[PDB]
């Protein structure tokens, strides 16, 4: 199923405050090495918040997984995962995300809807004043079997214009869509690295994305 | 002055719910392998809450650091270093905490005050209900020039007895002692393994610790 290089499919509708937008993303997952390249177009206009904002928010399935792991993700595939989250941002309002991420024709669909609350009138999201950039972060992920899913935690470092960073507090929930047997893991690690870029040529609004995600067995590796 | 495996001496007060009580720590960190081996007593009878949830308060310095990061804690040395914590336990109360780690006499000295509030009546913290283990971690370490220091957040797992995990979620900050020159690094990971383990031959409440702490240069090492 994660054999090959396979297609990736982003639809979000987000409404932040009030204002409501749409993004559109196209690119391949590669779970043999990790990476997902994508496009990102906002198709209403200037998206209202910060791209790195909302990178979590536009693929855990694709990571690169050893055999002694297991891969909860792809083995809710095909009929995919509920992806939920809250993140909250240092001194500011906080995300809710529902994902539904999906096997159909060759592909991986995410389709996930944002709503935003508790942010402030010129505040590093509403302001957009978060640097067009990326750091890379370490994933958490724990069994939840009274969910029949995993829970992740991640902290992001978001840069400010001007110097300086703060955090979005990540809580994570994938329970499955089908009815059929999963792969609940041990605690483990997944290591992102993210490269965010534009296309001179593009006039729209938009986020070009290079990422690797490697799941790591921390409890022996950290050793 | 890290160059070799030294001693590490660790003096704590506690006061978490009106429960005061005492920590006192003896062992050597060896920067070389970033290997922490130390003994911790509560000389005040029976330790009112979970050693593990105490872990993280009772020496950043002894971290290995490669050439290519900057090393804030050993640069501090020897007038050395404040480290402050706020640890908000999931569905339970917070640990405020401030350091002062110190190198006197062929030494590094860990002296620690904690305050405990907000926790629950037979919860898994007053009701001691997290397991005698520990898992690994990811610390974050951001740049903080405004307070010539470091600001580091780390989510710390806790196992709970029967079966279930909590987070403890940490802010720290680390600025100087000192008035002398200190290196603000780059933001990056450090890696941390924690063995704890009882003496069968101990009488009083005690905690034994082996532990590795690695830096990392995520930025590049995740790509």
């Amino acid at each position: 199923l994660f054999r090959e290089k396979i297609p990736y499919v982003v639809e979000m509708e987000g409404d932040v405050e009030g204002m409501k937008f749409s993004v559109r993303g196209k690119g391949h997952g590669d779970a043999n090495t990790g990476k997902i390249e994508a496009s990102f177009i906002c198709t209403t206009g200037e998206l209202p918040v910060p791209w790195s904002s909302i990178l979590t928010t536009v693929a855990q399935c694709f990571a690169k997984y050893p055999n002694d792991i297991k891969d909860y993700p792809k083995s809710a595939m095909p009929e995919g995962y509920v992806q939920e989250r809250t993140i909250t941002f240092e001194n500011d309002g906080v995300y809710k995300t529902r994902a539904e991420v999906t096997y159909e024709k060759g592909s991986v669909y995410n389709r996930v809807t944002l709503n935003g609350s508790g942010f402030k009138k010129g505040g590093n999201i509403l302001g957009k004043k978060l640097e067009f950039n990326y750091n890379p972060h370490c994933i958490y992920v724990l069994p939840d079997v009274q969910n029949n899913g995993i829970k992740c935690y991640i902290n992001i470092v978001h840069d400010v214009i001007g110097g300086g960073q703060i955090i979005a507090a990540h809580q994570q929930l994938n329970t499955p869509l089908g009815g059929g047997p999963v792969d609940i893991p041990h605690y483990h690690h997944i290591q992102a690295h993210t490269i965010l870029s534009k296309d001179p040529k593009e006039t729209r609004d938009h986020m070009n994305v290079v990422e690797v995600f490697r799941a790591i067995d921390c409890k022996t590796a950290y050793a």
